[PDB]
């Protein structure tokens, strides 16, 4: 009968209508400085969203987001990514990625910007298991990745060497 | 905890990606709720509040064959008139509008005499479905405001 917090959430931060890949997209890479406005965080099936101690959960879709920090110096751990609280070393800057899944195949191949968060997100097939690469300016990392329910979102071990 | 957390654990769709639960509610073989899809996402109910699930990548087009008798229909939901032919075996296939065959598969129709396709998103194209010896056709489109209904499929 009536709207819920949740759909009136959406509505006023810019959310409504949009996929959730579309959502996910939007705040990943909203161009502010850390802290946003609101809570946002997501894992291999929800995105968590809240605009005080109450939670709204968004089932994602066929496809898991892997949301990846290169660093040069120094990192932090991370297990499932923050939207919305965390800043990487590297803003805007131009990365070569690769992700090849565990029998060869390439998944994705090409230049990515980072966004003002220094993350970049890519989104991937479910259930594979295999290796992420990324360079910058001469240096690469690389780390084994996988995207089974169980796998981390964040992926911040990418030293730059 | 929101409503919206609670609804989805209560009824067992945590943790499910969206198309999974879309897929639950439709092939299920009485739902204690209510639900409609439209083409950008899934409205639940529990009779006073509302919750919006946004869709994925993916338009999902629910579709009826029928023979003698059929129903308009705008978008798809668990209420309204139902379907003619359940839980029978069909052979769909979808082109799109330069000729790719996007679908091409045997499915067989859910309880409520529905079949669901995840579909690509703004596309243009043709639905034919086939049946003993006998077809039905319907072009169809998947942009953003695109019903996610169709029952006008005669088999002759
Ligand atoms: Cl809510």
């Amino acid at each position: 009968a009536m709207a819920s917090s949740e759909s009136a959430f959406l509505a006023q931060h810019g959310l409504a209508g949009k996929t959730v890949e579309q959502i996910v997209d939007t705040i990943d890479q909203t161009p502010q400085s850390r802290p946003l406005p609101y809570s946002a965080s997501i894992t291999s099936t929800e995105l968590k969203l809240s605009d005080g101690e109450q939670i709204y959960t968004l089932p994602l879709g066929d496809k898991f987001y892997l949301s990846f920090a290169p660093y040069e110096w120094r990192t932090h751990p991370c297990f499932n990514h923050s939207l919305s609280g965390c800043q990487g070393e590297m803003p805007n800057k131009p990365f070569t990625v690769k992700v090849t899944d565990s029998k060869g195949a390439v998944i994705v191949q090409k230049e990515m910007q980072s966004y003002r968060n220094g993350f970049i997100g890519v989104w991937l097939p479910r259930n594979m298991e295999g290796t992420l690469e990324v360079s910058y300016n001469g240096k690469t990392a690389s780390h084994a990745i996988a995207t089974s329910d169980d796998s981390q979102t964040c992926l911040t071990e990418l030293p730059l060497r």
